[PDB]
């Protein structure tokens, strides 16, 4: 309990389509206080990449993911950016991580991936750091601080 959330698909899907749509996508294109949590990560992914520009390059040639890769291919990239522990700046890195391998692999012809990183995401979202959110005071406290910072 819970074996996949859909509030965690949720906050996976809202954040990768808002990344899609910057690119003129429609997330149908490639699938089938919660708004105040939604805005935020928006928000905050924004910003991340402002700082940290430097980091959205050729992901998919870089870490070889392919319509071949696996889920363990994808948990060991995300396990280095959560080496030292969680933190809510790496948690906002990790959805734009996500965000970016989505752009990239619809520019590399690989659509097929974006579904799958969803999924992978969603996945590590609820099994990796959905403990450490819930205690570290939930969605609403990065809420707080972010709002707070802004
Ligand atoms: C393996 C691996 C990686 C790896 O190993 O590192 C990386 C990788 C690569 C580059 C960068 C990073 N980062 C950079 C930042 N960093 C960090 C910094 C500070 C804190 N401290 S904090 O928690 O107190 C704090 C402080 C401030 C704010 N926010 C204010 C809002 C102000 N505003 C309201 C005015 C500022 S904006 C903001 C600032 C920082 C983070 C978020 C938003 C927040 N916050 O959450 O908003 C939290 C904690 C963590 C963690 C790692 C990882 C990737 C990767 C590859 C490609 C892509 Cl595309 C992505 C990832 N990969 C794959
Ligand atoms: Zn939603
Ligand atoms: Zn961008
Ligand atoms: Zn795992
Ligand atoms: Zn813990």
């Amino acid at each position: 309990s819970e074996f996949m959330s859909q509030s965690n698909r949720e906050l996976v899907v809202d954040f990768l389509s808002y990344k899609l749509s910057q690119k003129g996508y429609s997330w149908s294109q490639f699938s089938d206080e919660s708004e105040a949590v939604k805005q935020a990560l928006r928000e905050a992914g924004d910003e991340f990449e402002l700082r940290y520009r430097r980091a959205f390059s050729d992901l998919t040639s870089q870490l070889h993911i392919t319509p071949g890769t696996a889920y363990q291919s994808f948990e060991q990239v995300v396990n280095e950016l959560f080496r030292d522990g969680v933190n809510w700046g790496r948690i906002v890195a990790f959805f734009s991580f996500g965000g970016a391998l989505c752009v990239e692999s619809v520019d590399k012809e690989m659509q097929v991936l974006v579904s799958r990183i969803a999924a992978w995401m969603a996945t590590y979202l609820n099994d990796h750091l959905e403990p450490w959110i819930q205690e570290n005071g939930g969605w609403d406290t990065f809420v707080e601080l972010y709002g707070n910072n802004a």
